[PDB]
């Protein structure tokens, strides 16, 4: 019961588009959007009376930003993750969080092949080579130039995480002739069954049989920096490594190293847990075959316009419901008071 009333004010933290929340919102928020990259660049009406607010990835809340939020009754996630937020106390302070799980499903997955295929394959760095000017002639030249493409039938690729995308991803593999095997400690057991796939039950299991090696898993307090020094070495001689996942699953500091040793002959990232930029900062400087997207495997047009709208109708039901019943997507109903 904090400070004022009329028609409750809504906030997007990290964007400056409401252009697709805006006729799902219109007759029940204010919609003001902070464009802000931190907590800091958010004005100060807005922490004092956002009722709810709408955020993608660019911004992280800790306990010190919500702390600061006077009004805040909910905050909505445009995206699965939710890592960016400090969902524990996030309800420890009463503000429900939520998410959008489903829009970019087989986006991501389709991205996700894509770079499986782009490192098999060579695709990407072949196109690159003759944009960069290389002169392919001979046949010898053709067998040089893409040296080291592989033929993917028999490859075992070992699936960190079958929450989601991890499903997906999988399905496509099999008719690839891909080995398919995945390791997942928070799925429950049947599940490989139902969808005729091998499971292993260590992590060092999966590094140690895979040929293929990508990260489909939630970031939290054990996970983060799954891939290291130790982990990394775990790993097959010249094993591909896909992380479209988050960025904090991977060391890249041990990455940059084992990918120039020659220890992983490639990796493809959409996700660098380093904030926007790399590749002329970061350790992955110079190293050698590494594909690189800005975050973008789940980005479509249509997915976009999707998940806008689902997490509109969230604020919505937020608003002229309950919480947190009215919520179709809460992500910690666990932690509320």
């Amino acid at each position: 019961n904090g400070p004022m009333h009329p028609r409750p004010l809504v906030a997007l933290l990290d964007g400056r588009d409401c252009t697709v929340e805006m006729p799902i919102l219109k007759d029940v928020a204010t919609v003001a959007f902070c464009d802000a990259q931190s907590t800091q660049e958010i004005h100060e009406k807005v922490l004092n009376e956002a009722v709810g607010a709408l955020m993608y990835h660019t911004i992280t809340l800790t306990r010190e930003d919500l702390e600061k939020f006077k009004a805040l009754r909910i905050i909505v996630r445009i995206g699965s993750g939710f890592d960016n937020i400090d969902i524990k106390s996030a309800g420890d302070l009463g503000i429900a969080v939520c998410n959008v799980p489903a829009a970019s499903v087989e986006e991501t997955a389709d991205s996700t092949l894509c770079h499986i295929l782009n490192l098999y394959r060579r695709t990407t760095w072949l196109h690159q080579a003759l944009r960069e000017g290389t002169r392919v002639q001979s046949v010898e030249q053709i067998r040089e130039v893409a040296s080291g493409a592989a033929r993917i039938r028999g490859e075992t690729l070992g699936i960190i995480g079958l929450e989601r995308v991890g499903q997906a991803v999988a399905l496509r593999a099999k008719a690839f002739g891909f080995n398919v095997l995945f390791y997942d400690p928070y799925l429950s057991d049947g599940i490989e069954r139902a969808l005729g796939l091998q499971r292993v039950s260590t992590l060092q299991d999966l590094l140690f049989h895979s040929d293929c090696v990508t990260l489909h898993c939630g970031l939290n307090e054990h996970n983060h920096h799954l891939i290291n020094d130790f982990t990394v070495k775990q790993m097959r001689q010249g094993a591909f490594l896909v992380n479209t996942a988050r960025g904090g699953l991977v060391d890249e500091k041990a990455l940059a190293q084992a990918l120039k040793e020659g220890r992983i002959r490639g990796a493809a990232l959409d996700v660098h847990e380093s904030e926007p930029f790399s590749f002329s900062q970061g350790p992955l400087k110079d190293a050698p075959n590494l594909i690189c997207t800005p975050h973008a495997a789940w980005y479509s047009e249509q997915a976009s316009i999707e998940m806008r709208e689902e997490a509109a109708r969230e604020i919505r039901r937020a608003i002229t419901g309950r919480i947190p019943d009215s919520l179709k997507n809460c992500v910690n109903k666990d932690h509320l008071t």
